[PDB]
């Protein structure tokens, strides 16, 4: 992340010039109105200059304010021998970010591929989630397609729900399968059921079904190319707008285990190989660690899916996500940064 | 860590020449020949001019055949996007120090704290490995973990491995090799046929280790205590100070504390250990959630089973996890061969290499 | 340039890998296989996916040949402690060149910016430059512009005219004014005259008049911010189709001095500015060292003039500058390089 | 080169966070008190930490004024798109270090070879400079030519700025005041009353010299003589050796020589040299198109001048032109204040801005 550099390098030429524990006030508000600059001139800024990926600013980020209030409790700058680091400025940046959001949120969303469990939860989680969806919507992505069997989105996050049960009464939560393809809300005892399509088929983007199967069988030959070049022991399934690679489960139990370098080269080869044939069609390819699936849809198209539906304004949107231009976003590794995050959010 | 990244690099160029997948062992074998020479001549070798800090190579190192029996297995160089990783070019030179063990290998460590479990030891695939080469082979087992030569504290975590010993390795008398050191540096131990961890006492073979006077072991602990409650007070920590004797640690209370809180208070421990011209061995030892100060270093401790097992420099090797250079397995490059490694299923995977003898 | 970096990276790792003084035959054919398959592929050609900025190649480059060649004269790989440099990777680049033109070439130019001489010359070049009009066309570019005063042109050089007085007789020398604005030959008796527009007036790229006195205003608009923000005693110069920036004269000779820091801000600024106004016409500003010329017009616009004038193929053609995709370049930065080029080309 | 370097990285992220046109004084300020403590404490400064050969400062650094009134001189905080440049902080440092000269400044030393002249002294407003200068304080002229004490090969190179002397600073008896070494530290001169140069017999100063054994002098001219030898077969040279007493050199017959082919040969001779654990004073001086290899160094020849005249350590500058790592001027750093110049257009600047005694 080039934004996240860019501060790197000035925090850590005035930890070197041995002034960052004194007051650079004079630097950061030099920096604050870069950002503010940025919010009301997107295409054209100076901070669009400096940084060519910076995107687009939704908010007047507060990073003044956010820095003064993370040094405060963490104390970095009374350091001596170490700058403030990547994962420290990341942790800022999404208080800034957190802090932006003066007028409320409505929508919050959850990248739920590997930030927030490795396998099937947390209760601390469960209760923090609850606390907020009172507040405002919720939603869960996932990557995996099951079509629409709604009783597999249930497996893989069965827990979570058990808590909504009690402590709630309500339909303020979303779960969206197929990246952006499929759409579920809740009933009232431990449920998952979906949405028919009449009520979100007009929001989404529209595409031909010859240019979904297109995708699918490009996605289809280079995951062959990869398995025969590597000589992997894996198995690809194919469904009505994704596909996908999985490994195969050892005979007698648990499965195969296929190289995270593998894995992150096919998702450069099925990139590459779509941009090749011309499609301007939405997509993307997510690596999970143990898993590769490729969807006929991204986070951006389902983000603006959740936006009209629930008419809110790409203000008060936010996204947790391990890795756009739709909603504000909070970079985080591991769940117990989700629920630091979401301890954050409660005020 | 260095030469792993002077591998690194040259790799990235031959990916980007577009030739790596192509015979590139004339590039290779001139790799392979200044270990060699850096083999022969430690003190003046062309490689530690390139890379100072190199270490010693105490064998020959094969790096053409594990690169090539690497690719082999994981085809690295069909990749078209993404050079040989950092963590890819530590498994070759793994392998390629396996590979030079063609004379034998009389003893391996293994670090307690983090090679072997989480911590509780509860990995039977890892333990029914050790047996075996137990067998063949001393082996012995490194923590920083310090009790006052008290072998029912250093057993607990250790239960199920050396219970395992009674059922399969009890019969055999291999029992008589596996060894346990505590402190780093400070209390070996030893264990008997009821799967038992028994002591030695620290003065059957002091003649081994380099002494240092009781002022100035509490010296270094002082010193320390200084750093740690000032470090405290400097972030507004939650956590508490333990000391016992020959070592003292920063426990919390149980509230995480950050990584680079912890890593700096080792910089500042070191530093101004330093500023008293203290040469006595010692380690500051960066624990997950807490810091210990050890007076002793595993490089002190790996020496003693040398000189007391009488095994040669070049049939012992030792299999660490934080070969980092502010890790405390770094200074134990110049005194055996070493594996990087980072979990037990890397461990075991590397002992399951090692069960190759011939 | 990324092109020269490249080279200098796989080089380095060579020399540090203790082989580069062996047989490195097999990455320097991978190496010159990647650049001819980017001759028959510029496009999307895996060398373009390494160089972003890769260019063009109208030539396959005999990359291997050309390091061996220069390897064996200067005996760089004998070096123990200094891999090669980006300099002499360079001279490589520009062999490689030299040495792609086995058909021959009919048009060299030379940019006469800085790269021939300081002031106003060199008998060896000369001498040089003479034995290669007999064999083709060659054409020398200046950033001045003095309208069609021919008289002003011959001021700056006319001492390589008069060795062309002598031992020739022809009519293949031309200079151009104005970058790509004004288009001089050469008669008989130490000449200096200009060929009428018909000649060349269709080969010029459409530009409106008022267009082109936008790009004066716009960067008579600069300047003088440049010269009130940085305090300068300097004078604008607005003519034709240029507008100059030139120091004042010391009273009384010689004039004062700009900083050399200045000139390159102001070229930025009038480059950045126009691009604002979103003007597609083909404009240049260059830095002289002590001058700044903003030209309506460029080396590209000029350099398709001579190749359309004299019905010479792009693969014929070949520059010589201290600075694109219409000739191939050498890169060199004294006139000693330049005659040193020369003296290659002369077979 | 790295203090310079150092400011270049502050200045460069001040205008990549656009403030560095505002008020930076929180930041100059804090530099500048790090300038201080060096000062005080060289051996263990915090600076010192951050650059390891960062030098000595013989005196307190005024870093922001010189900053202050750099910039409103030149206005380089009003560029938008090119942060302060490495030459430009080169010239503020240099600024600074002529601001810390408000106690005096006794001896002023310039480096022949290249901060005077192409070569031929032949710069009228040079001179000019020089004479007033030399009226109230001593200067001298250390050049790395080599000839053994023959005063009239060293007055060539120098003899218009000399016979400046006798038209404007013969009758004030300044002449007494201005010294020439030759050989880097070798071989002294002085000035007489006629606009000459004569000889001072190495012995009379032999007491302010380390001396070297007649065996070590040529220890070090055969090694030198070996390696230029090998220099020249290895890259197919068209130059030839010339050696004299205490010096030797690779002199063209005159093709030029390429700049690398000279270099590396400086660190060959260097490498080799430090190969026998030779502690003499020398020093190897690339030139434009040749090399030379004198006994002797430019910081023992400044040592000389400060023990002969008693001028105190803080009260000498010194101006030269190759402050490089590799270059002779770089070990001056801890006898003397410095000045990197690079032709006499910036040395003329410098000595106008020395023109302000006060």
């Amino acid at each position: 992340d080039s934004l996240i550099m860019f501060l790197v390098e000035i925090f850590r030429s005035l930890f070197v010039s041995n002034c960052i524990d004194k007051n650079i006030d004079n630097v950061l508000l030099s920096i604050e109105e870069m950002f503010i600059d940025h919010y009301y001139n997107p295409q054209h800024s100076r901070l669009k200059y400096l940084i060519d990926d910076v995107g687009i600013f939704f908010t007047k980020l507060p990073i003044t304010k956010a820095f003064h209030t993370y040094n405060k409790k963490y104390r970095i700058t009374k350091r001596l021998y170490a700058p403030p680091t990547f994962n420290e400025v990341r942790h800022i940046l999404n208080l800034a970010q957190i802090l932006s959001l003066e007028e409320g949120l409505d929508l919050l969303t959850f990248d739920a591929d590997e930030t927030l469990y490795p396998d099937g939860n947390d209760e601390v989680l469960a209760s923090y989630i609850s606390c907020l969806l009172k507040k405002m919507n919720i939603a869960i992505v996932t990557a995996a397609s099951y079509n629409n069997d709604a009783e597999k989105y249930q497996k893989r996050l069965e827990n979570l729900l058990k808590y909504f049960s009690k402590h709630n009464i309500y339909k303020n939560f979303y779960v969206m399968g197929g990246e952006s393809n499929y759409l579920f809300k809740c009933n009232e005892e431990a449920t998952l059921y979906s949405v028919p399509e009449n009520e979100w088929r007009h929001y989404k983007k529209f595409v031909d079904y010859d240019t979904v199967q297109e995708i699918l069988n490009i996605s289809e030959k280079c995951l062959e190319k990869v398995i025969k070049d590597f000589g992997l022991c894996a198995q690809i399934q194919r469904k009505e707008k994704s596909i996908g690679l999985v490994p195969n489960k050892i005979p007698s139990q648990k499965n195969y285990m296929i190289k995270y370098e593998v894995l992150e080269e096919a998702v450069i080869r099925i990139k590459k190989e779509i941009i090749k044939n011309k499609i301007t069609a939405p997509y993307c390819a997510f690596n999970g660690g143990q898993d590769l699936w490729v969807d006929v849809g991204n986070k951006a198209e389902g983000l603006l899916i959740l936006q009209k539906l629930l008419k809110i304004q790409k203000k008060k949107c936010c996204h947790i996500g391990d890795q756009r231009f739709c909603s504000l976003t909070l970079w985080v590794s591991n769940p117990q940064e989700t629920k630091a995050c979401l301890k954050s959010i409660m005020h």
